[PDB]
């Protein structure tokens, strides 16, 4: 085993290359590709429509040219995107211009990776060290960050919760406590399936406001209420159902437990807690480190949740996973009761 010359090329140009991904983000953020397709082609022209330094922009563009994002501007051809560079046009269905946009939650959070040494040393996320507050607290205070994070998640689409709402039986359920319920998708899909069931949703100010709007829109304001609150604090009410929909994954093993201990605390006896959650190899570890770095969470396998649950006074009553046509992953509902 002796590293070849091609091996070094791959480390410098890709695996260890921090300069290029940052160049790609600045290019998407200044809407460079869009500005080129709309008739901009001179360099001085492009710098004007981006409020950038002409010379510094020239140098970013030289590097983007070299990596095959742009082409032209010989020095006397017209500047334009490559086949590859059309991925950064606003309308392209893969939405990479938005994924890379530094005004957006994910790229903003991607910057926190400069503190990855400490994330590995302590196992704590780096987001707070960079921006002053933890991921979800920052999103809640900043509507631009919240809406751009949601725009990129498939749980945001109009019928993302239909399949998992069909999975379970809400005809006997009286009251759902939706802990960190976001902007209300699951609970609205439940309330609609079960006309007599009451809802209570607990969220930070940001999603709280948005969920009130969803519940008014759907005609559920009368029986579904929204409550600002910290789910690390004792929960506002009790219920015969307590739902954690895509919450546990946002948190370490330890924080997941203290959230769960708060939920068991709010669970009315005889009641159930449900946990809705859940090339090839690469995209899953990429998402794994993003989860770790942004908010100290992780995707837990079925067994790994059962033991955090059991470690807080909960026994598995049942499970079910299943495909959804609108979801690009399989969802999982874990039903728990109190052992005690
Ligand atoms: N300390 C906290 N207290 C209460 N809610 C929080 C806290 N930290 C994060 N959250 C919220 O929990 C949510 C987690 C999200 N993955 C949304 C889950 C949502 N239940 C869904 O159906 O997708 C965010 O919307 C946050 O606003």
């Amino acid at each position: 085993l002796e590293p070849t010359d091609q091996d070094l090329d791959v480390l410098l140009k890709n695996l260890g290359n921090l300069v290029t991904p940052m160049a790609l983000r600045v290019a998407a953020t200044l809407r460079l590709v869009d500005h080129l397709l709309a008739g901009a082609d001179t360099l001085a022209g492009l710098a004007d429509r981006t409020d950038t330094h002409p010379q510094a922009l020239s140098r970013l563009v030289r590097h983007l040219t070299v990596v095959g994002v742009l082409e032209g501007g010989e020095k006397g051809r017209p500047l334009r995107p490559t086949r590859l560079g059309m991925l950064l046009a606003d309308g392209h269905p893969a939405q990479q211009r938005a994924w890379l946009d530094l005004n957006g939650a994910v790229s903003h959070a991607d910057l926190a990776f400069t503190g990855l040494l400490d994330v590995v040393r302590t196992g704590r996320p780096a987001y707070a060290g960079r921006y002053g507050r933890p991921f979800w607290e920052d999103l809640s205070a900043d509507v631009a960050l919240a809406d751009s994070f949601d725009a990129l998640m498939s749980c945001d689409e109009d019928l993302a919760y239909e399949a998992p709402a069909d999975a379970y039986d809400w005809s006997a359920v009286r009251h759902v406590l939706d802990v960190g319920g976001g902007n209300g998708g699951m609970l609205a899909a439940i309330a609609l399936r079960a006309p007599h069931l009451r809802g209570t949703l607990v969220e930070l100010a940001g999603p709280a406001e948005r969920a009130r709007r969803r519940f008014a829109d759907a005609g559920l304001a009368d029986r579904v209420t929204v409550a600002e609150g910290d789910f690390f604090k004792p929960l506002p009410v009790t219920a015969d159902v307590v739902l954690l929909s895509f919450v546990l994954l946002n948190w370490s093993d330890e924080d997941a437990l203290t959230i769960l201990r708060g939920c068991v605390r709010a669970l009315e006896p005889g009641g159930r807690l449900l946990v809705l959650d859940r090339a090839d190899r690469f995209f899953s570890t990429l998402l794994d480190l993003r989860m770790l770095t942004f908010m100290g969470g992780r995707v837990r396998t079925r067994d790994e949740v059962v033991d955090l649950a059991g470690s807080a006074g909960l026994a598995l009553a049942s499970e079910r996973t299943s495909g959804s046509t609108t979801l690009p992953f399989d969802f999982s509902i874990l039903e728990f009761t109190a052992v005690s």
